[PDB]
């Protein structure tokens, strides 16, 4: 039992085991696995390089040692911020044979976070690429040292300075220690904006549980071809079925160097992919360039888009776009992951965000009082099963407030079940605009937006009003000329849109406030918003 950790109930855990639904197994056990029934079928692509499974799993052994011999031990925690490239591979499955963890933080992390990161997990050591996307990272690294003195094992791929060269840890293998199928196997990084971050623990059981299904479900074979074009690190591209699950089912991954088509359209034209995923803010840039850009996507068979709803007005453009089966993908690190079946009608894959993943799945819509709402009503969704947590990485106080004592977590998001099931999301309950004493479901009045012809993002956030509460304030990219507030507001009239739907402002910018993996930080846009008004 790792200190902090919260197991599900001994009765339902056994359900799990006995279900099938756990499978007894390690990433240490997968790994041996796959690597030892197709040798050198490439399992990692990265620029002209290649990693056959075989050649990940030596080197994985050979870094264990290293690692071992640094000092890490089991359950040491191990922070582990690396871009999209091979090393994070040998690294993790390195770490989940010596029984450490990984502690997956992303790479626009900086020192107030990374410091959080380190002190918390209590972590025995660090580890970060010289540098990437112009970020020398051994700097922020002197950052966090200063902070944490005691933080002494910072370990660097590629040009590693003072701290420990990576690439001469590898060293000759050796016995490693029992890993448990159901250890903690890694903690995982809560939701982008509330504040601070909370920590997610997962078990090799309840992990490689949501990496089987997913497989399942998305249809991944030795065929697949996944283009990584997120930061990885992040449950939704490392999962969902992300890079891990394609490893499971003996495919290959391709790393592209970031998420603009500019890096990812001639990769995949050339390694021929067949599935990616885009957030909603990634996923408008690419239809942009996949016309104002012609390059063969053929390819491309499956195009994942999640991490926030995907508004109709544009999901409903994939097919033509990129000519493939577009698939809604509405999870979450802390377990529960729903999607659009590559089966399933056009209009549930374009008007839906999916149904559960696993039988055991269970969600409940309850209401302000824990009170289930009514059939197909809008409510606040809960949810428990196979792949979802018990309560966060040390943190009772928060646990108090979002499992209840049933072990029911309750997502935050405002939902509405449908006949099979299916997942409509409305978005953040947080992100509700109660305005004049009236709730407004921002995406959909956004939705509307995104099909004016001047419009290429849009992003309706509330802002303060000492007499209505809160008014609305949407935040508009130009696609080209900014059109004009009054013309916006004027095209929603028309649509027959409620009064009390429509922004009271309209501010535009050329990009929104993002998060780690992309997607856009409503909070963000709060806070600007918030300081315009103050600046009068
Ligand atoms: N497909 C989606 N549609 C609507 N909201 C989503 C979707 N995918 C992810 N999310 C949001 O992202 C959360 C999970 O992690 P986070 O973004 O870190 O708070 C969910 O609870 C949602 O609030
Ligand atoms: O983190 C998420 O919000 C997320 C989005 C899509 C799919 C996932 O698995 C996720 O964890």
């Amino acid at each position: 039992m790792l200190k902090g950790f919260t197991p599900w109930p001994d009765e339902l855990a056994e359900t799990y085991r006995k279900n099938g639904c756990w499978a007894g197994e390690t990433f240490g056990d997968l790994l041996r696995d796959r690597a030892a029934k197709y040798g050198d079928r490439i399992a990692i692509t990265c620029g002209n390089t290649h990693w056959s499974y075989r050649e990940l799993d030596t080197r994985a052994d050979r870094l264990a040692a290293g690692f071992q011999k640094l000092g890490i031990q089991q359950k040491d925690r191990v922070v582990v911020q690396l871009p999209n490239i091979k090393e994070f591979f040998e690294v993790i499955f390195a770490l989940f044979r010596l029984g450490a963890l990984p502690v997956f933080a992303l790479p626009s992390h900086r020192s107030s976070e990374i410091t959080y990161f380190c002190e918390f997990a209590e972590a025995a050591a660090y580890i970060i690429p010289d540098a990437y996307s112009g970020f020398d990272y051994r700097s922020l690294a002197r950052q966090v040292q200063s902070k944490l003195p005691t933080l002494k094992n910072i370990i660097v791929a590629g040009e590693a300075e003072e701290f420990l060269p990576l690439e001469d840890l590898h060293t000759e293998p050796v016995k490693l220690p029992e890993v448990k199928s159901s250890d903690v196997a890694f903690l995982q990084l809560s939701g982008g904006s509330t504040g601070l971050s909370k920590l997610i623990p997962r078990t090799h059981d309840d992990y490689i549980y949501s990496l089987k299904r997913s497989v399942e479900v998305c249809w991944l074979d030795h065929s697949t071809v996944y283009l990584a074009a997120l930061p990885m690190a992040h449950n939704y591209p490392l999962s969902s079925p992300g890079v891990l699950g394609v490893l499971y089912a003996g495919g290959r991954v391709v790393l592209s160097p970031s998420p603009s088509p500019d890096d990812a359209f001639p990769l995949i034209e050339r390694e021929k992919v067949t599935i990616t995923a885009l957030v909603p803010p990634l996923a408008m840039v690419w239809m942009d360039a996949a016309s104002s850009r012609r390059d063969d996507l053929s390819s491309l068979q499956v195009l994942q888009v999640g991490g926030a709803k995907f508004s109709a007005e544009a999901a409903r453009r994939v097919k033509a776009v990129f000519g493939c089966t577009l698939q809604q993908v509405f999870g979450m690190a802390e377990g529960l992951v729903n999607y659009t079946r590559l089966d399933d009608p056009e209009e549930i894959i374009v008007n839906t965000q999916g149904k559960p993943m696993s039988p055991y799945d269970e969600s409940r819509v309850w209401d302000d009082h824990d009170r289930d709402v009514k059939p197909g009503e809008t409510g606040h969704l809960l949810t428990r099963g196979p792949y979802t947590i018990r309560g966060y990485y040390k943190a009772e106080e928060h646990n108090a407030a979002s499992f209840t004592e049933d072990g029911f977590y309750r997502t935050g998001d405002i939902v509405r079940l449908t006949r099979d099931g299916y997942i409509v999301v409305e978005g953040r309950a947080k992100d509700q605009i109660n305005r004049g004493g009236e709730k407004v479901a921002a995406e959909e009045v956004e939705n509307h937006l995104l099909a004016h012809p001047a419009v290429h993002d849009a992003a309706m956030v509330s802002m303060p009003d000492q007499f209505l509460g809160e008014r609305s304030c949407v935040f508009i990219i130009p696609r080209d000329e900014a059109p004009k507030a009054a013309e916006l507001k004027a095209f929603l009239r028309e649509r027959g849109l409620a009064a009390y739907k429509i922004p009271d402002r309209v501010e535009f910018v050329e990009s929104f406030p993002q998060t780690g993996v992309g997607k856009v930080s409503k909070k963000a846009l709060r806070e600007a918003i918030s300081e315009k008004l103050l600046a009068g």
